[PDB]
DNA sequence: TAACCGCGTTC
DNA sequence: TCTTGAACGCGGTTA
């Protein structure tokens, strides 16, 4: 019933009404007053002000039967407390009609299907974009249905559903009921719907007035909750998983606001613990002390008790949705604590724990999003590595439950490990990003931690679409087919970012090079030479020529530079390592285009005609051949007391499901291919008038995240002097903070092809690309003429210029100040400004008489990373094929500057490639001349080819198992890979079958395997033996060791007789190859390591 | 062979 | 239910 509903959630509300009343949130009721809401007198209007740290939806009763909706608001106070404050808002959602005439008829039939449930209806009118002529004033008229609560909102859209899909009688010449054309903003979550129109922010402070909220733009900083961080190391089976089922909490380590405390179970904690210290960096304080207590729930009560002693406003976790809240949750219902009753938490609809008055911030979920971090690098040891500037303490998990008996302190300082870092790092990089986040985002702490970006992205939109009264759209629902020349389709899609490899090999500032300069080239220089100068003093450095004193010196020394290079071109010299790449690339490429969804026209100035590439990926297969497999599912009988489904009974999505893979055995079978897919150049309109207000918040937030970058090279050129140790503290903590808002900054132009979005275009998805292509292709143009480019990447291209080339002045101000030249970066941006600026750019001037103005837009500029010192990059196995997307890069103090894509850097690969791709790199700095420097590296290639031929003689069996393992991530668990095979796939089975079925269960698993020798002539995946079994009984192991060789008659067990040492060996020359030997070869140098064979198509080159 | 896939990168 | 995009390397599969 919806009465029922109700009712339900009126006692869900009364029993969080208590539990903020324990922890001190009791509900506030402001002072009444019957004036004028002034907002600059705020001190006298009667009411609590209060820094407002979160907002949860309720409903709330007669203070008629049903309830009200409503979102409390979470504050803290001035004076050190807390409180909580309700606001009431009316749900509502909008009907369109197909016919403005009669508006009221659909207005009074409305009023009667929906008497049950509607509770008012206005009116009102807003902009929508679909409509013709909306740019000169024209609107859209549409009833608003407002509601009791959200139960009644779903009441009207579930009686509604019939009359808008009955649209979809004497025929020999309307209704009310078909002019209901669609419903409008029915979507929206109710806490952002208030948020959204209430203004209110979580992060702000305001004083809660009868009147409202009022906005108290005068206090500086946030308040200061009480912040609580809590790891659990618990009992575990050997070799096993942990399960709440049968496993007990060993130890509760936890900070609250940097002190520590730790609980212990003394029944599986050997001694009891004294108060220790651990502070692994001086600004990183953890001075524990100990509840030694007896029982499990003695540990879990003093754990619950002390929750409601400090009552926090934020506990952080690492991964605590997935296994440490849902631990203590089942242990505490076991020992018979229900864990809502005691602390308020308990798991949502995704099984996430959250309480009402306290957010749950699992910091897993910030470094997956905004750490720009890779994977293998997601860990929490890695990440307090990398953001703390520390190695916590590290600890086998198999001598964790052991040590508990025999070594406690270890055990106990390895726990508080965990927790030191959790609450540091929570401090320093999880609180300041999501509570400034929260304060232009309309969500809560829970729900901006873990909402996706695309998501993030449809809010920020949504405020604006609504703030300029833009009538939001509905979701877009995918195409459930789709023809090509008749042809079905997989994927349409767009050509993205070009990529190219051109050169491989060692690039090195110590070391000559050859370059052959087009003196064609130059001549174009010089002659829009002049005009650039112009352009980087001007536009570059927003000056005036009229103010700087060298401009004409400046611009000699590059005319006999240039000039100098023009004549004597075949040139061997020093080469400048440099790297130039496009700020903010494709949004810049939108705001400079006006490009956006709604601006995407189809034949219906003011327009910029520009093109882009379509894909599509279609079935080799005809029409008829479709309808045939069609007609052959359709007499075939599906499964769901009825299991008996027809064809056409199932969900149009679902048929196509079976069609598409029956269709792709057909063409695997008719036709040898599964897919041709086929380019298609395309051109769009895009209107330049049209409402900005996506351009203009992707603008905002492209200029938001700039000041973070700015300031992070402030700092970065302000480093010359603890200076050298505080300035590069917060290199870090900008940057952190523009990478944070890179993710977010970018998902506005991948939100428009993202499903269920409200603006999708695909159109103005493949504009962007094919506009970068464009503009990263005309850049290397020009540097193939003047300088050799070696790797290009979207928006991105590495070079060696001539040391001749001209790089870097600086122009002199009347006022004494200098201003960057970059003469490479500055050749290219008066380029782009030349070639691809929008001068169609229209924007409203004056809105009341709807004036526009033309102006010439060009935001895109390119950015110079560096002149360094080496780069390396390797090359195919394959004859001409390059490797993309992989190099190093070292800076002139030897340091690592850049490292992409490598094993070394990618989650679980072989540990022998990731060890020794850490080894060669560094070495390739040493050496006199290019063939001096390949022969460093070759020694250390030999030492590695030493440790495998010699079967790892000289290795302890430790390290042997360490370095030969595999570890691949399982995505699913195992029961979903049906039908497929792969060493991450056998290994996890007979992991299974050897330490049973309860470790198959979990996504995400862990799969460390060696291949094995035997059985020989097998597949590689039929020989992945999973590493645990050497860790096993001997009875154990011997068994499974063979019916894994299918050697029965198998008696020894040394790893070195079970693994495929060739194997090993072919992947360690595979590296040889790729990043030395072969890219050797390509620099004119002979194999540096001949115990790594060339191929023989090397080999064929070398006489030819 | 040529085609395609899963994972985790670089954009 | 909630959900940003495409390009690419590598080691495995398949018919
Ligand atoms: N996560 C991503 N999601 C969507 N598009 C991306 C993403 N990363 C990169 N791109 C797209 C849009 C980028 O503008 C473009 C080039 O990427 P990239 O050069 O790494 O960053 P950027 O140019 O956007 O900012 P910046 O160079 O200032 O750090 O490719
Ligand atoms: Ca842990
Ligand atoms: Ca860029
Ligand atoms: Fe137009």
């Amino acid at each position: 019933n919806n009465y029922a509903l109700s009712a339900q959630q009126l006692l869900n509300a009364s029993k969080i009404d208590d539990i903020d009343s324990m922890m001190g949130f009791e509900r506030y009721v402001p002072p009444q007053y019957n004036g004028r809401f002034d907002a600059k007198d705020i001190d006298q209007i009667p009411g609590r002000v209060g820094w407002l740290t979160n907002m949860h939806a309720t409903l709330v009763s007669q203070e008629t039967n049903q309830g009200i909706s409503g979102v409390d608001f979470y504050f803290l106070d001035e004076e050190g407390g807390s409180f909580k404050s309700t606001v009431v808002y009316d749900p509502y959602f909008f009907i369109a009609c197909n016919d403005e005439s009669r508006v009221n008829d659909v207005e009074e039939l409305v009023k009667k299907y929906l008497e049950s449930c509607l509770k008012s209806l206005q009116i009102i009118r807003k902009e929508d974009l679909t409509m013709d002529n909306h740019l000169l004033g024209l609107q859209k008229t549409l009833i608003k249905l407002s509601f009791v609560n959200s139960n009644q909102l779903f009441e009207a859209r579930k009686l509604l559903r019939p009359i808008l899909q009955d649209n979809a009688r004497n025929i020999y010449n309307v209704d009310a009921k078909h002019l209901i054309e669609d419903i409008r903003e029915y979507d929206v979550p109710y806490h952002v719907r208030v948020s959204i129109d209430k203004d209110i922010r979580v992060g702000k402070w305001y004083k809660v007035t009868q009147q409202g909220f009022i906005e108290d733009t005068r206090k500086i900083a946030f308040a200061d909750p009480v912040v609580m961080a809590f790891d659990i190391e618990t009992t575990k089976p050997p070799l096993k998983f942990r399960d709440s089922a049968v496993d007990q909490i060993m130890m509760i380590s936890y900070m609250i606001d940097g002190e520590g405390f730790l609980i212990t179970n003394r029944e599986i904690i050997s001694e009891d613990i004294e108060d220790f210290e651990y502070t692994p960096k001086p600004e990183y304080p953890g001075f524990f002390t100990i509840f030694n207590e007896n029982d499990e729930v003695a540990l879990l009560q003093r754990f619950f008790e002390h929750i409601r002693d400090v009552r926090p406003t934020v506990i952080s976790t690492f991964n605590g949705d997935f296994f440490d809240w849902p631990f203590i949750h089942n242990r505490s219902k076991i020992h018979g604590l229900d864990m809502f009753d005691e602390i308020g938490f308990a798991p949502d609809a995704e099984g996430e724990y959250k309480s009402s008055y306290c957010s749950h911030m699992d910091c897993f979920r910030w470094v997956k999003r905004d750490s720009y971090l890779p994977q293998g690098s997601q860990g929490l040891k890695a990440v307090t590595q990398s953001k703390l500037g520390y190695n916590p303490i590290e600890l086998d998990p198999e001598l964790m439950t052991p040590y508990a008996f025999e070594k406690p302190q270890h055990l106990s300082e390895y726990s508080v490990s965990d927790a030191v870092a959790t609450y540091y790092l929570y401090m320093k990089y999880v609180h300041p990003f999501i509570f400034s986040l929260c304060t232009i985002i309309p969500l809560n702490p829970d729900e901006t931690l873990r909402k996706g970006t695309g998501t993030l992205c449809e809010m920020l939109l949504m405020v604006q679409a609504y703030q300029h009264n833009i009538l939001l759209p509905n979701k877009h629902t995918d195409p459930i087919e789709r023809f090509y020349d008749g042809h079905l389709l997989e994927s349409e899609t767009y050509v993205g970012g070009h990529v190219e490899s051109l050169e491989a090999g060692v690039f090195r500032s110590d070391l000559k090079n050859e370059f052959k300069i087009d003196p064609s080239a130059i001549d174009e220089l010089l002659q829009e030479l002049p005009e650039a100068l112009k352009f980087s003093v001007e536009v570059e450095n927003k000056s005036s020529v009229d103010k700087v004193t060298n401009f004409e010196e400046i611009k000699n020394q590059i005319t006999q530079k240039l000039l100098e290079l023009k004549e004597n071109n075949i040139r061997n010299e020093l080469p400048l390592i440099y790297h130039v790449d496009v700020a903010s690339m494709y949004p810049n490429i939108m705001t400079t285009n006006r490009l956006q969804p709604d601006s995407i026209k189809a034949e219906r100035t003011c327009a910029r005609k520009l093109k882009w590439a379509w894909r599509g990926e279609f079935f080799p297969s005809k029409m008829d051949e479709y309808n045939m497999i069609k007609r052959a599912l359709q007499n075939e009988t599906f499964p769901n007391k009825k299991k008996v489904l027809t064809f056409d009974e199932l969900s149009y999505a679902d048929q196509v499901i079976h069609i598409k893979k029956r269709l792709t055995e057909y063409s695997r079978k008719v036709y040898h291919r599964v897919k041709v897919s086929e380019i298609v150049e395309r051109e769009a309109i895009v209107c330049q008038r049209e409402n900005p207000f996506y351009v203009d918040t992707v603008k905002s937030f492209r200029d938001r995240r700039y000041e973070f970058k700015g300031l992070a090279k402030t700092w970065k050129g302000n480093l010359s002097k603890h200076a050298r140790d505080e300035a590069k503290k917060m290199i870090v903590l900008y940057d952190s903070l523009q990478l944070a808002h890179k993710v977010i900054l970018n998902s506005f132009y991948g939100y428009v092809m993202r499903k269920g979005s409200r603006w999708y275009s695909m159109e103005m998805a493949g504009i962007t690309c094919l506009t970068g292509a464009t503009i990263i292709q005309m850049a290397r143009a020009l540097v193939e003429r003047v300088g050799r480019p070696l790797e290009l990447d979207t928006d991105g291209i590495w070079c060696i210029l001539p040391k001749s080339f001209p790089e870097t002045y600086f122009f002199t101000l009347e006022n004494g100040k200098k201003l960057y030249l970059s003469y490479p970066c500055s050749m290219l941006n008066y380029r782009v400004h030349q070639k691809f600026t929008n001068h169609q750019y229209q924007e409203l001037k004056d809105p009341l008489n709807y004036i526009y103005e033309t102006h010439s837009e060009n935001t895109i500029f390119f950015e110079v990373d560096g002149p360094y010192k080496a780069m390396i990059l390797p090359s195919s196995k394959e004859e001409g094929k390059g490797i993309k997307k992989r190099y190093a890069v070292f800076n002139e103090d030897g340091s690592l500057a850049e490292l992409k894509g490598f094993e070394l850097k990618r989650r679980g690969e072989l540990q022998l490639i990731k060890n020794f791709q850490s080894d060669i790199f560094k070495v390739f700095l040493e050496g006199d001349t290019l063939e001096g420097c390949y022969s460093a590296v070759a020694s250390v290639c030999n030492r590695w080819l030493d440790v495998l031929d010699s079967h790892g003689l000289m290795l302890e069996d430790e390290d042997l198992v360490s370095l030969i393992c595999e570890n691949r991530s399982m995505s699913k668990t195992l029961k979903e890979y049906e039908g497929q095979k792969s060493t991450s796939i056998t290994t996890a089975r007979r992991l299974g079958d050897f330490l049973g079925e309860d470790m198959v269960k979990d996504k995400g698993l862990q799969c460390k395997y060696i291949i094995s020798s035997k059985p020989f002539n097998a597949p590689v995946t039929e020989r992945a033996i999973p590493v645990a079994i050497f860790s096993a009984d001997i009875p154990i192991k011997r068994s499974f060791l063979r019916r894994w060789t299918l050697d029965p008659s198998l008696e020894d067990l040394d790893i070195r007789t079970i693994i495929d040492w060739g194997y090993y060996r072919e992947r360690l020359g595979s590296a040889i190859q790729k990043i030395i030997t072969i890219p050797a070869a390509l620099q004119g140098v002979s194999n540096p390591v001949p115990r790594v064979e060339h191929p023989d198509w090397l080999k064929r080159k070398i006489a030819t």
